[PDB]
């Protein structure tokens, strides 16, 4: 467990609070913000969920990655002219369903999401889903469009994560602390394994990497790592031109949304946690409801 | 949106607080508790779900936190006091590490006898999502060896004819031109703090739901489970589908892991249950379990 220097997160370690703005005459004026931690763009908008004037709550509507040359003000204005419905319902978990909208022009790169209904896990796109009505029609009045520019870099979600188990190796784990306007949350993630080399030797290799950490708004909150120094011949062959790693933090740690919602978020500490790797023989139990017989749960 | 009567959850709608007990001289005495919703019939070989709770403490000495160690379903005829005593004689190590998410890794040692039906979990290392088995994983040390000192064994009996659900076994909820039967459940937590969640039961092609005479109770599968029993009547097609039986169970910490942060170290109780009848979500709607969507297919495979 060795701490990185604060300079490694100073430049981009801050994510601004999502907030509506007013014009000179007090009317809400939609806005956008671009994070670049420029044609591939991730879009996520925020709006008021209202009756069809009464404001029930705020909700996020992720649109995903699209390739576009349109100016962000044209993406924003077209988005605010759409009629987006909001429903609170359930599948396995409680859901927020956004209705279909159209026609599109500047937003055609995000048509897969916008032109048909979209079902989201309510916990990832809203803190207080219980405020959305079940007996009244609801609609989204968008006030902010968050944009994060991507480089077609390594972008991770739980299903694309690689195997972390290894038998004779040192795991390079990363412990990150977030200060929320103060409340402090922390999480750990596995970066890789240094296959067998002492823990101190591994630390010197990590110092030479000159890692930089920053935050983005992919999924509402993402962690971006950039290698500004040097890496091994084996890791260099695996990665090639890739120097950037990005993690969708609301998909890995959905519990973060309840904490960062409607608040500013910033990296306050980052530490390398070098531990023996978890052996391949150990069993992964993602679900606590385990069935050792064959009779209660299939495969 | 119609509320069920409180009588529908009175009998089994309560889950006791997990807490250690002391003897007449102040020393901790491990205990067990059996929950039998949806499995009240007595049989020699019982299907039993086991989850224990212990103090995570230093080895070479402070109590750092409490953690749950799920053992899963095993078929056994042993008395619960023999399962408990053998479990407390094992030397279980605890490690805080990471995969995709932060993990708590257990390691058991000591041969098994009454615990042989749970050997798959106990005889090799077990990697759990820290959020589902511990509220404050950041209290577990990274620079010291840690051990589990078990104080409670929670047991929930199962009936192999019943339906037991986890996210990967739950069925398709989308349908065109149907009415969804959704269920809104409220839990009162002593903390009182009230949490609520909704789940999809099925789709119809209120009076039919009243005739079902549903009963709701809580169990300790995964630390907290919801059990529904049909005491009235249903259609011939729905009885054939449910496997010719009237029990349905949901592992609530696997569906709604956020509940653990709220119910941890507290008693939990059903305070309200309502049917929420809505138009079904059409099949044309897209499911986005991950908020990081890639419409280009060039960023994510
Ligand atoms: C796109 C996927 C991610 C790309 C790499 C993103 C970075 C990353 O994950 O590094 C892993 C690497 C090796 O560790 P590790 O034991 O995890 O080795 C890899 C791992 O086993 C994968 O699961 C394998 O893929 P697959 O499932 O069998 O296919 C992969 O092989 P292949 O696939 O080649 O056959 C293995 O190489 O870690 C270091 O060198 C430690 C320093 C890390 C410093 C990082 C600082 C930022
Ligand atoms: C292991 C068993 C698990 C399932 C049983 C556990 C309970 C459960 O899941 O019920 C679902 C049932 C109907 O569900 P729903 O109509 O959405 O689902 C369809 C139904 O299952 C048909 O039988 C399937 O085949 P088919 O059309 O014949 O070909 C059809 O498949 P396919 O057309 O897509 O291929 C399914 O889409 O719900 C009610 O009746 C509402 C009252 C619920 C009352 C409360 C119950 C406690």
């Amino acid at each position: 467990v060795s701490d990185f220097s604060p300079s490694s997160w100073e430049h981009g370690g801050y994510l601004d609070k999502v907030e509506p703005e007013i014009d000179e005459n007090g009317s809400m004026i939609p806005k956008y913000k671009i994070y670049t931690p420029n044609n591939y763009m991730y879009l996520i908008c925020y709006g008021f969920v209202e009756d069809v004037k009464k404001i029930r709550t705020i909700a996020a509507y992720p649109l995903g990655v699209g390739k576009s040359a349109s100016h962000p003000q044209d993406l924003l204005e077209e988005l605010c002219s759409l009629k987006v419905t909001v429903r609170r319902t359930a599948g396995s978990t409680e859901k927020i369903v956004f209705g279909s909208s159209g026609p599109l022009n500047h937003l055609v790169p995000w048509k897969k999401v916008l032109t048909s209904g979209s079902i989201f896990n309510a916990v990832k796109v809203c803190r207080n889903v219980d405020q959305i009505q079940l007996d009244k029609h609801q609609a989204l009045r968008i006030f902010f469009l968050s944009i994060t520019k991507l480089n077609d870099g390594i972008y991770m979600i739980p299903r694309t994560m690689l195997e972390f188990r290894r038998n004779n190796a040192i795991a390079f784990n990363l412990l990150v602390y977030l200060k929320i306007d103060f409340k402090v949350a922390s999480f750990m993630l596995h970066l890789g394994n240094f296959v067998r080399y002492s823990v101190d030797y591994c630390r010197r290799k990590i110092d030479r990497m000159k890692l930089q950490f920053s935050l983005g708004s992919i999924g509402g909150l993402s962690l971006h790592i950039k290698i500004n120094g040097v890496i091994s011949k084996r890791l260099f062959a695996q990665m090639g031109f890739q120097k950037n790693l990005c993690f969708s933090l609301m998909d890995i740690n959905p519990w973060l949304n309840r904490l960062t919602w409607n608040n500013s978020c910033e990296i306050s500490r980052v530490a390398a946690v070098l531990q023996p790797s978890i052996p391949r023989e150990f069993m992964i139990y993602d679900d606590v409801f385990i069935d050792n017989t064959g009779r209660i749960l299939k495969g």
